[PDB]
């Protein structure tokens, strides 16, 4: 399999659009996209580097497909793997639950052995609370296509450059 496995869930396609851009930034040959509606938890075993994408929905909840796989994460050993996270959200409409989903996923995957890389600054965002906070930084890249779609491309560019360094790729 390719070097990096990017597993994402999506309802209206924004998380998928972001996933495609992330793939392009790394290079089409480095990343393989996996929509978790079609994935099995065991597919995560095929990669030494993982990128987890998920929108926060219905006020602080995981996207449905990730919700389903979450329950089976206990069946996977992430030890030895480096994992990064990106989330889509709306900081204005859900200021108290901005990017909660990636925080929820990282908490579980880290417990299962996955080492987190890709922490992201909170500068440039206006929100009140988030389960994705770790020492003042988001556990991963935060995109907001509802209010800051004009910032997404450059944010991904910067984040991918960071991940190449942290992944050692
Ligand atoms: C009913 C509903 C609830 C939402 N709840 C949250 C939330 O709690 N936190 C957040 O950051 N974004 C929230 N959002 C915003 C979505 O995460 C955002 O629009 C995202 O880009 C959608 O991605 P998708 O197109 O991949 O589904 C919500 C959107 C809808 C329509």
């Amino acid at each position: 399999a390719k070097k990096i496995g990017l597993f994402y869930g999506t309802q209206t396609g924004k998380t998928e659009s972001v996933a495609e851009i992330i793939r392009d930034e790394f290079g089409n040959d480095v990343v393989t996209l996996h929509d978790v509606s079609q994935a099995e938890v065991t597919d995560l075993n095929d990669y030494q580097y993982l990128i987890i994408g998920c929108p926060t929905l219905n006020i602080g909840e995981l996207q449905s497909d990730w919700e389903g796989l979450y329950s089976e994460l206990d069946d996977v050993d992430f030890n030895g793997k480096l994992v990064a996270y990106f989330g889509t959200g709306d900081q204005i409409g859900y200021a108290d639950n901005f990017q909660d989903a990636i925080g929820i996923l990282e908490e579980k995957i880290s417990q299962r052995g996955g080492k987190t890389v890709g922490y992201w600054s909170t500068d440039g965002y206006d929100f009140n609370d988030s389960k994705a906070l770790r020492n003042g930084k988001f556990v991963g890249l935060a995109l907001d296509e509802d209010n800051q779609s004009d910032l997404t491309d450059d944010r991904i560019k910067s984040w991918v450059a960071q991940l190449k360094s942290e992944f050692g790729l």
